[PDB]
Parts: C-alpha cells; sequence; structure tokens
C-alpha cells in the first residue's frame, strides 16, 4: 500500500510504544496520559486498559493468549494483565532501572530492555530467575524484538544501530542499516524482515534478513516516531510521537 491511515485513537499525547495482537487489536502506550489503550480493529471507540498505578508506560507487548505486557517508568518495574482481567500481576524482574522496550515470544517468555543497566533480560513463563542475555557493549537500549528462532533484536539507541543475538552460538552482530539517528523501535515479521524507526531521522526503516538493502517505508509527515509492530499481514503500526498520534501501512 502507498498510502497511510491515521488510527481513530483519541486524545493521545506523546505516544510512545504500539503492539498488535492476532485479532488485530492496536494497543499503545499513551505515556503522555500514562495509560495503556487499545483499540480494536475496525473500531472507532478506544477502551483503556485498567492497570492500576501505573506511572509513566515506557512499551508494551501482547502475547498469543491476548495477555498484554507493559513497562514502568515511574514503578520501574513490568507489569501485565490476562484478557478480560481486572488485575495487573507484577513479573518478579530485580534490579531493573527504568525498563523500556519489552517483548514476548511465543513460549510466553518475557525480554526487557533495562535501560538505564545497558542489558537485556527475560524471564521464562512461570519462572523467578530472570536472565541477563550475553549483548556486549550495548549503551541505553530501548527497543526489543524476538523472532520465531528466538533471535533476539535490540535497539542500541546510544550507539545508533541495531544489534542481533543469534540464538545458541550467541554471536552478536550488528544489522547493516545506515544512516540511522537515534532508533528507538524495533519489529521483526515472521519472514524476518526488521523494522525500526529512526527517530531522529522521522523515518522508518526495513531490512529483509541477510539482505544489504534498507527499504525506507512511505510514511508521510512523520515527527520523533518512536514503536512499531508488524502484524501477520505485514500491517505495519508506529507511534507518531511528536504529532499524538499512530499511523498504519499495509503491505
Amino acid at each position: 500500500s502507498n498510502t497511510q491511515t491515521v488510527l481513530p485513537f483519541t486524545g493521545l499525547n506523546t505516544p510512545n510504544g504500539v503492539a498488535v495482537d492476532s485479532a488485530g487489536t492496536v494497543y499503545v502506550t499513551d505515556h503522555g496520559n500514562n495509560r495503556v489503550v487499545k483499540l480494536a480493529a475496525g473500531s472507532n471507540t478506544q477502551t483503556v486498559l485498567p492497570f492500576t498505578g501505573l506511572n509513566t508506560p515506557n512499551g508494551v507487548a501482547v502475547d498469543s493468549a491476548g495477555t498484554v505486557y507493559v513497562t514502568d517508568h515511574g514503578n520501574n518495574r513490568v507489569v501485565k494483565l490476562a484478557a478480560g482481567s481486572n488485575t495487573q500481576t507484577v513479573l518478579p524482574f530485580t534490579g531493573l532501572n527504568t525498563p523500556n522496550g519489552v517483548a514476548v515470544d511465543s513460549a510466553g517468555t518475557v525480554y526487557v530492555t533495562d535501560h538505564g543497566n545497558n542489558r537485556v533480560v527475560k524471564l521464562a513463563a512461570g519462572s523467578n530467575t530472570q536472565t541477563v542475555l550475553p549483548f556486549t557493549g550495548l549503551n541505553t537500549p530501548n527497543g526489543v524484538a524476538v523472532d520465531s528462532a528466538g533471535t533476539v533484536y535490540v535497539t542500541d539507541h546510544g550507539n545508533n544501530r541495531v544489534v542481533k543475538l543469534a540464538a545458541g552460538s550467541n554471536t552478536q552482530t550488528v544489522l547493516p542499516f545506515t544512516g540511522l539517528n537515534t532508533p528507538n523501535g524495533v519489529a521483526v515479521d515472521s519472514a524476518g524482515t526488521v523494522y525500526v524507526t529512526d527517530h531522529g531521522n522521522n523515518r522508518v526503516v526495513k531490512l529483509a534478513a541477510g539482505s544489504n538493502t534498507q527499504t525506507v517505508l512511505p510514511f508521510t509527515g512523520l515527527n520523533t516516531p518512536n514503536g512499531v509492530a508488524v502484524d501477520s499481514a505485514g500491517t505495519v503500526y508506529v507511534t507518531d510521537h511528536g504529532n499524538n498520534r499512530v499511523v498504519k501501512l499495509a503491505a
């Protein structure tokens, strides 16, 4: 598709994170308003998720069960809410210093970029022991994504790069994006195509697996974009932070 749709969310203020579930429902961390909102596919009316005492959300992810995970700056913690539930659960991460990005894989393992500690941590479902991934030389990582193989992608914000940690061999590689300026969001689709919001350049770029070609997506008039997500149909969602809105572009 060649033209973006502005989603009918209302009253957004500096939205900074977006996730999309299998049903096409779109979840957004409305940072400026300290809440998480959601919009069902085809709906004109959002609802606000009942996270209690949420203070300044940084990122959001949703699993196959519709369970929503949100990183909280003010409370320095990660919380989740099962679909249809009223009562959040605080995930037992420890020693966080501003969780930022969050992703969840098919096994329901939760991955969080621990912004102030320059590290990425993961918690398997039902575990109390978190694991620090063998990333090296991260500087204020924010976005994180995980593909079907369990490869982990991190926007290394302080180093203007996006890094990849290959499952098993733990070999870390810098993805060959160019011209990035403070990337924040990262997403990866079923095909292994990596999408990054190039915040400092007001653009969203994608890189096919093992390619030396980056493609600028034809979004228009973005300002300080940050969160990005891709659904099963390759539709790309972007939180256009500076314009208080969310936009999408079908494939």
